[PDB]
């Protein structure tokens, strides 16, 4: 029926840094060889979304921002094998196309197919199969979920299972397999161990997850909203801390709670200063410290590079350190399994028409995350 | 007999910054409780001991500089058990007390009893056992080997092999150690790998033996002095590169030679401009890179965090991350079993009294390793 022919649907489009949404009509082209139509069902506000609204993420505009969020398969271009119309997927923020040198080595994710590092707002192909006022508008990440319809090649796609809840998995698209992932893949934390997690929101609550899998006796919660402790401490934090409570730097109050430096320290914020803070607090010969805030665009830190030489470990990771199309059916089979819960992480719920209440809800500081549901 | 009594004996004093050495008559105290006085046999040069002339390397002055050395212990204090008078040893800059809770950790080796985090330039119970023209003068890192005798404290000395020959073996108390187990230890180098390796002096050639050890493929040299491109091939550098033959930036050149980014790097100098060309010339999604050389004191690099974001590993260590007493010990005993070469290391062997001449032909980029003789 719709198979072959543009759809006209209802997007958000973004038309210039700081202001509102647009839910307006959009023009979806049909999908060419190896791309995937979906029909969205849910989407969540993710920080990331914001950053490009505040352009602190840089991204081409206009633009249809999203890229947590599940649906279903409308139709399959020519050559398509991994989905089929009516299955349930994940678009892929980060793309899996099995055969760039990241994807065949078995720590990477980061393939190089991405439109993370280089940002160009296209499909593979570097053109756009959306139009709005008879304009072209770009696409984000290769997903574009702020959309009823969205169109992504096939990398950028992963069938899911047929019974999961799509308002809930669809966090499982960045906000919660980043976190979780970032503790159990990228630190790869120990049991007894001592953490500490910079960040409350939706994926430092799923960063507190993953330690709490891991076995950690310890982990401490750093936010400057004291809102955000009671859920950090349901999740698994033990204590929570507030920078400004403090006279002292944060990092040489965590290294006096941890006598002497944590086990692994996280950065889940976004800030330049609190990379360099959470580096500073893991213990300075076998601490380790991830980076996975997104930082505002083209900025450097400034930082003594003694931290390093005696023995510390930093690093950073896009989706946990996730390969991205084998793990997200994996990781929804487990929640399936009630391995993990998703419920503490989604606060609010709204339409798709009241985005904008969403991104409110967000930059209040009130929500972890709202899922829109179509 | 010397044994209990001061020791008026040659040591190389650095009374001041930017200064060649002065060679004279010191006076050595007898070990104290848990303290160990060694004749030296040799010591060799290291960079690090040419950062103290220069001021990069910050200690207490005047001091008694040296610690990659091997020497025989004249007498002990009480309560010494690990080593006994003519026992030949080498003294550890890295000490491991056994009880701190980076000893008692399996990937730790900064022991809290270190003398570099905040030099002291004293042994453990905060005094000096050196005088010279009646002047107290400081330790450097609890070894100070530029002298006929020192004493150090029992966990900064290692027992080794009776039969090892000191003029050698004296390597494995620093650049040796350092550079292959930064190599074989803290980067883990894995078989069929892409190394690129910043420095082709004693410590960065050192890195090469490791990477070869561990099955590197392809180990990239990188010196702005082309005369140490001979011995980096001979030691298992595939290729060498000089980044002042490039119109391009060498992270640019490194990355286009190993087809995207290489697996491992290493920074061997001790510059933060080459720290950060080190870190971005690693693969940007599962690179890893280790900063083995000593920056200049107090000064800050800045890098964009998004190079650590994709995937990278930035990471520093010690003495080539080996827990000291444990591992020096095994380092010779590997060295009198034929597992690694160190003569291609030493390309100068000084008595003594030619301190000057020593480290007149490091700055000169003349030498690898000088070792002086007493
Ligand atoms: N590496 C990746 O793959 C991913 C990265 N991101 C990024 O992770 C970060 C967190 O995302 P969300 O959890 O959605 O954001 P969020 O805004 O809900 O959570 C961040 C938290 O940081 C707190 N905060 C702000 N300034 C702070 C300070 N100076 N000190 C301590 N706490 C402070 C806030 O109060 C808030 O609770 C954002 O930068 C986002 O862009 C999100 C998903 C994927
Ligand atoms: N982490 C640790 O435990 C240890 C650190 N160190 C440090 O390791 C470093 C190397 O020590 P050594 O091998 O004894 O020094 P070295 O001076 O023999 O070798 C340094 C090499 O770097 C090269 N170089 C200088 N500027 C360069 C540039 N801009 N680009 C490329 N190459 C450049 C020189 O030509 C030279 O061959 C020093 O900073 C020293 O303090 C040494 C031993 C222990
Ligand atoms: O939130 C999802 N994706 C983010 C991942 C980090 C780089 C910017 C986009
Ligand atoms: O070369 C020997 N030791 C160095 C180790 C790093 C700090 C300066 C001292
Ligand atoms: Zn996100
Ligand atoms: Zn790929
Ligand atoms: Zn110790
Ligand atoms: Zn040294």
């Amino acid at each position: 029926s719709t198979a072959g022919k543009v759809i006209k649907c209802k997007a958000a489009v973004l038309w210039e840094e700081k202001k509102p949404f647009s839910i307006e009509e959009v023009e979806v082209a049909p999908p060419k060889a190896h791309e995937v139509r979906i029909k969205m069902v849910a989407t969540g506000i993710c920080r990331s979304d914001d950053q490009v609204v505040s352009g602190t993420l840089v991204t081409p505009l206009p633009v249809i921002a999203g890229h947590e969020a599940a649906g279903i398969v409308e139709s399959i271009g020519e050559g398509v094998t991994t989905v089929r119309p009516g299955d349930k997927v994940i678009p892929l923020f980060t793309p899996q196309c099995g055969k760039c040198r990241v994807c065949k080595h078995p720590e990477g994710n980061f393939c190089l197919k991405n439109d993370l590092s280089m940002p160009r707002g296209t499909m593979q192909d570097g053109t756009s199969r959306f139009t709005c006022r008879g304009k072209p508008i770009h696409h984000f990440l290769g997903t574009s979920t702020f959309s009823q319809y969205t169109v992504v090649d096939e990398i950028s796609v992963a069938k899911i299972d047929a019974a999961s809840p799509l308002e809930k998995v669809c966090l499982i698209g960045c906000g919660f397999s980043t976190g979780y992932g970032s503790a159990v893949k990228v630190a790869k934390v120990t049991q007894g161990s001592t953490c500490a997690v910079f960040g409350l929101g939706g994926v430092g609550l799923s960063v507190i997850m993953g330690c709490k899998a891991a076995g950690a006796a310890r982990i401490i919660g750093v936010d400057i909203n004291k809102d955000k402790f009671a859920k950090a401490k349901e999740v698994g934090a033990t204590e929570c801390v507030n920078p400004q409570d403090y006279k002292k730097p944060i990092q040489e109050v965590l290294t006096e709670m941890s006598n002497g430096g944590v086990d692994f320290s996280f950065e889940v914020i976004g800030r330049l200063d609190t990379m360099v803070t959470a580096l500073s607090c893991c213990q300075e010969a076998y601490g380790v410290s991830v980076i996975v805030g997104v930082p505002p665009d083209s900025q450097n830190l400034s930082m003594n590079p003694m931290l390093l030489l005696s023995g510390r470990t930093w690093k950073g990771a896009i989706f946990g350190g996730f390969k991205s199309k084998d793990s997200v059916p994996k990781l929804v089979a487990d929640f399936m399994a009630k391995k993990f819960a998703l419920d503490p992480l989604i606060t609010h719920v709204l339409p798709f028409e009241k985005i904008n209440e969403g991104f409110d809800l967000l930059r209040s500081g009130e929500s972890i995350r709202t899922i829109l549901t179509f």
